[PDB]
């Protein structure tokens, strides 16, 4: 094929763009984005909470970049910075996780409109082959 | 993936996680070429017609304004790729050999991935970028 709509790489940037405008969108309420909330959902995880290098691994980020995302969330009480018994660790406060729960919700709803009306089996498929890439361990 | 509580079965995430390492490497694949992957998103829009391609249909199908189109096209202009928009034998030329290393650049993700489900990813995001 010679014609744009079929080049992958520009579908998986159009339709990632697409979405994200709506998440962010949708979790305006929240104030969280969908960088903050995706460092407070890594949070959530584990009671322990988060390495601050998984999350740069994660999401591709740099050490300022993760700190920053970090400060946003301590300042509002939804996370707090602890030691491991010598690893960074970002672990969720009672109130981040509600945060969490809210903003799950908004997110899941925002997936919603460009998602429903497609089988979940091809939806989980494209999860899966989506996966195998950005975790290829 | 359901009712899943991990990042990495955010679809949403995976995306554009996924999306911005194809277009990190894509561009990587583009230099020799001298193109970005959004002027070479132009040259291609004016080859697919055999002679011809408007302006205000860029903005739209690129999700970027005409300013920036102003400027993807001049640059595109400037060397001879296009004649103000269709392509000229050379922009058709540069466009082949752009399209061999775009090829080469995705085949790094998604060699490996059968080629039916990797077919049908595309299905499902055509369907949804283009209703
Ligand atoms: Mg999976």
């Amino acid at each position: 094929s010679q014609a744009l709509s079929d080049d992958i790489g520009f579908l998986l940037s159009r339709v990632g763009g697409m979405v994200l405008g709506a998440v962010n969108k949708a979790l305006v309420p929240t104030g969280l984005r969908v960088r903050s909330y995706s460092v407070l959902v890594l949070a959530c995880e584990q009671a322990e909470g988060v390495n601050q290098r998984g999350v740069a691994a994660t999401m591709g980020l740099d050490p300022s970049q993760i700190v920053g995302l970090v400060d946003e969330l301590e300042e509002r009480g939804l996370v707090v910075r602890t030691l491991d018994p010598r690893n960074k660790l970002i672990a969720a406060t009672e109130e981040g996780r509600r945060l969490r729960d809210d903003a799950k919700a908004r997110v899941d709803a925002a997936h919603g409109r460009y998602f429903e009306g497609i089988p979940d089996t091809v939806v989980n498929q494209m999860r899966d082959t989506l996966q195998s890439i950005a975790f290829p361990t």
